[PDB]
């Protein structure tokens, strides 16, 4: 029901993505990829033909997955009974191996496949190649007591250089969050968290954190609680009264954008395309977060 | 009225650009600006943008001007009496500086300074200008018999290097058609052929000829006589029963694509953006010429 | 027992490596890793280490991977259940999965580990990766009929330049064999005819196969069929008669070898830094095959 | 008359030349080129030959000109009446188009053309041209009362590293100077304060400012006033003394020498290949100017 | 007495060189220097600016030398008796020891620091370095029979793009004619010879053989026989005519300009700056040998 | 002897070369060769094809020499009475000719020809070519006075970055220790501090002094004297109290470890292949000098 748009209405729609594309032409943009965006088909392929778009608009992608319901999963079919502190799993060795061999060899493979069917574009990576990253174990708090949970940590430095020669060489890496410690052995990286570390030190333009909601409302569920842009220092001030669903992508958001990232946007993975419509389009679809 | 637009319309709009965007990506757009494109000012601010746009996707666009009213209208202030041979008015060497002085050094640079407004991307030249690109004298055809009208001629050759070489550069050429003849004397060249034959140079993927009209109309004035593609076998075969308006833009297109140019495009300039309507949707707001 | 050894030997063993450096030197070598040479740790710690030895020496190593035994007991953990013509397991959607993850998602992963304690040198990959080698439908024989045993194939064509930029910015590849056919779909590779393919595509200066014997003999169990260097000619005619184990590791160097490639290599994963002893000693430890 | 040279005294001019060939190789010589050396041909053509010589010595010449009685002439053609406060024209948007019309579309011209026989080196170009360098509007004193004129300014600042981008490409720019202020609207500026700016931006190792004299007289008319070399510091006291035609020459010198320019020349211009003989002869034609 | 050259002649020689800087900018000229040129301290000084003075145009002057009065000057001081087949020093491999020691490292040695005083551009080498050309050992006859005298020969093939890397490094190779043969057993080469076989394989635009003479007499002594342009074809016809000291000079002249160089010159090496005279003045200062 | 050698001993002595090529790949490293390692042919031969196993390893050595024995020689030869201050000749400007044409023209072309063998890497230099370093005139203690002797002193300043560029060119370069002193006056440089002054100019890894002797005892005649690692402070302490024949071989250690190279290293020039053993070995051949 879009050949019946008339061609005023398409040039306009199509003008207005200018200024974005002036803003965005060469830089990174880094874009954490998870939730329904990554289950339903639909919505899978048009994420895929849009990391193609910014990458034919001389845009640099860079895509940072997650996966943890597919891990679960495996780990249920391969009888791998868990260990629970709190609401944690604990990532023993067995755990990384099928975290790993899932986030790498299957979630990420699919991407790859998905995108690179517009061309030769994407390329899947952990921190473990070239060393591209490492990660430092980190614990977690159980009642306010802080605990180890296994091989899990955050993000610890990043091989800035080499990563963006990967994208100046026109490839769109699709990252699975896995790296090394200091001493070799392999962890498992919130994606959240680590989209906004890679964000942080590509020196990104935006992080886009693609999520299963119209964006952030400040007072859940109040619907005009919705806000459409918002900046650290307020944000920061209502983290502690939001949903357990989004405090850890506020977290990535609030990480990032202090971090130098001009802005970084909670965007509806359930909206088809919701890359191109946060991007070229002055009002989004999403929350847009900036410094202030 | 253009909020009102749900926001799945707009991406879709965006989406269906996508083959495009692959299809032009690091590829040149050779681009005909004349008719009133060129003089209400609403269509050549759009204009001005759109070739920006196009710059910010990595396209290389290149735009070729005419201007031959704004000569006319400068002879007349300056009282310079023209000779006539046939409908030509002969380009004495006095009608040559005026209509290089007029060409480059003012329709050439509101162009380039509107351009400009999006950034440092605009540069004016001619043939002169770093041996560019010479001219050969042209006669034309007064009752069937050829005739000289002065210091008017053709594209001869083309510095493809060194033009290709501008654009590398991430500058968007705006050529006035003037250029030297093998002997050092400047002729001017008429816009629409001189845009083919820098098309057919550079190896341009589209040649795009603004006009002022919706289309071609195969046997005009029937309003079903309007096409939206054709193929130079059946085009060169309309050709001599046009309007006399249509004959230079459509030998233009013939020459270009014969000359290996994809595709040339006959695009209404009085629809603003169309540049960005023809280039990034499917249907287009012209007719579409290939080979066949 | 090696500080015993005294000096003037240890500088004739150096010695003699000279004339291998400076053939291979600058050039690329396609290392087919398999066998026990991938299960001991003391035999795969110094495999690691030896890939590290040629990039430090500015030699190319690339190294294909298979992992067949490792793929069947996943299939065995998760409870597939296999359907088998002849002897050949039908790879279903299903298996290639497993494969996929297995492959790229474990074996490769600890190689790439292990080759990186020595620094940022390995990079795993499949031909899904920026589509760097596709694949095609191959069918087997069983009794002499040729059978239809899923998603398997051969290489089909490979990206050589984006091969090669991967090794001149000094990366190792660790190549897990499964690659897209012409309509996007995954095949498995069998890593040796894969090994073969890639020698062959990249212009490699030698093929190194490992295996689980000293060498080839020609009349297997003689002792005296032991060989160390053989040419085409007469190993082709020497190939319908070896043992089962043997014929693909053969007709990789023969494919390879002419191919183009000078020299194919089976060598005995057996012996601890077999790659040193095969490639900077006169006298190696396998069978060095040539053209002839 | 010059066959008659022995070749004993020819041999000792070029060699003479030695020491300035070494300062300048590589180096950018800015040329302000305006009076006679622009209106009698065998001046102009040999001016464009010492523009071909300097580039095929691998010296960088840069072009700035005037223009002023050439716009005088074409606005008395096309009737525009001035209006005048002080000595000044006042240049309404109407004279600017006129005067940007002029240096651009035919003064530049003309020069282009003529240094291009020579092979592809010459490129007209404006602040306007890739944003090349901008204006800012400035005021002149009538009677000591600071005084608007129009649409006339300094130079605000220069795109340096994309000039010098043009000059290594092999190009020698022949600068009309018109630029855009910082809102867009262009205005013209004076050539010489202009070539003096350009100097100074580029690092240039000479500036040469071709007038209508053999050099500077401090105490005009005294003949024994002319000096060959002078300073910034002796130079800016005679300053408020000199003939008004030199006013702007020097002021020219002394903010160049002083912006870091090594030396500026002031010679004349009646003097066939005058910039020869300033460049490759100890002696010169002209007054030096440097720091001290 | 050249401060008393009016400046409007000083300005004609100059501008006179304008066709010879633009016919040699950025190309090489190999320039065989012997002679008196060589000994005399003002020529030789003279020699070594012009050497600087064609660098400092963006010209690439290699330099080949000879020195067969100083090989025999050693040779006595040292005791070397020598044995002699017709008119020819046999070149036992001592006497090679001492031309090679000589050569390169005393006449080349004196080149290169003199040249040296106007900046970082001579650089002595020899065909031993980096195997930069090679030589094949040569006969003589004498009384008609071909006569080895020992490790003598002429240039065999040369290390063009090694060669050319040197000079576009900037750099003015100063080249004593020593050169391995195929079994790397050095033998010295005549610097005639090699001057044309090294101008033929750079692709030299010139070669210039300085010598002790105005240039080439067709009936010497006839005063009239002196020629100032001369084509291979009469050349060669003159060849079997002419006094011993030239027919070396001619044989390298015509196998030069056969072998592609547009023109060699035979000079006068006594002549003070013999090599700017020939190439920036019409008239020069020897004989032209173009082919026809 | 060495086919009986085993081929797990073979292998472990090319593994332990592992951690010494990752510590010298891209890196330059010193040779001062000197002593039997200079006269002996199977030690030359040796010495040779170990700088081509460097660069056959990407590793970079640059290789200054000595040649004092050989200079006397020839003096000799030449009848050419020397004077003499204490131990020291006086290096008349007649001694520098025939040092610097007995060093340059003759020791360095045998090594040159010798590494040529392998193929094109050796290229020889002094401090003359392209102005790659100066010398400053040095005085000598006698009796505890200074005392002047002639054209000798200590390297002055390096041309670091065109000595950089030669050996990423690929090139050995083989440095005769004569320089230039500020005025143009070559002077004769002691190979052992030339070495030490290339080492700290070059940011070389490692710099490598060939003596006659197993390595340094501290108190000489003492057998356990002997030490294989030492460091800076000890070493200076020790330094009043060695032999006269290693004073210098210390001096230039101290001065380039110091001077911020990690290690000088002090080896048996006697031992065939000598530089093999002491870097890809970790016991060494010789005594390790680092800072502490
Ligand atoms: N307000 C929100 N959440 N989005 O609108 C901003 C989108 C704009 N294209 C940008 O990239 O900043
Ligand atoms: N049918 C016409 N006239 N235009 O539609 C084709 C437009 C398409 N974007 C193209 O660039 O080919
Ligand atoms: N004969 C056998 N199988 N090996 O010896 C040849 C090894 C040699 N380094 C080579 O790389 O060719
Ligand atoms: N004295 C005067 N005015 N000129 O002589 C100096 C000219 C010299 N070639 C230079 O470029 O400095
Ligand atoms: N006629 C003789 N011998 N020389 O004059 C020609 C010189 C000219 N510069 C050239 O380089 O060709
Ligand atoms: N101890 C001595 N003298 N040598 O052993 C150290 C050698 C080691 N390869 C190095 O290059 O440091």
């Amino acid at each position: 029901r879009i050949e019946a748009l008339p061609t005023h209405i398409k040039a306009q729609v199509l003008a207005e993505a200018l200024p974005w594309l002036k803003q965005l032409h060469g830089k990174v943009v880094v874009v954490k990829y998870g939730g329904n965006a990554m289950t339903d088909d639909t919505l899978r392929r048009a994420f895929a033909a849009d990391m193609a778009f910014l990458r034919n608009c001389g845009i640099h992608p860079v895509v940072v997955h997650g996966g943890g319901p597919q891990i679960t999963a495996m780990l249920r079919r391969l009888g791998i009974e868990g260990d629970f502190k709190g609401g944690f799993r604990v990532t023993t060795p067995e755990v990384l191996d099928v975290a790993r061999m899932v986030l790498f060899g299957q979630v990420g493979r699919e991407l790859v496949n998905l995108i690179n069917a517009h061309g030769p574009y994407a390329v899947g990576i952990t921190g473990e190649d070239a060393q591209l990253f490492t990660a430092v174990r980190r614990s977690v708090t159980v009642d306010g007591v802080a605990t180890d949970i296994g091989l899990v940590g955050d993000v610890d430095q990043v091989n800035t250089a080499a990563m963006l020669d990967l994208v100046a060489a026109g490839r769109i890496p699709v990252v699975s969050t896995l790296a090394p410690d200091a001493d070799g052995v392999v962890h498992n990286i919130n994606a959240d968290t680590a989209a906004a570390a890679v964000a942080e030190a590509l020196g990104a333009e935006k992080l886009l954190m693609l999520t299963d909601i119209d964006g952030l409302y400040t007072r859940w569920p109040d619907r005009d609680s919705l806000v459409s842009e918002i900046d650290t220092g307020t944000l920061a001030q209502l983290l502690p009264t939001l949903e357990s669903g989004m405090v850890p992508k506020v977290e990535a958001c609030l990480r990032a954008v202090i971090g130098g990232v001009p802005s970084a946007h909670i965007i509806d993975g359930r909206v088809t395309h919701c890359v191109l419509v946060e991007l070229f389009t002055d009002a989004g679809t999403g929350t847009k977060v900036v410094r202030g």
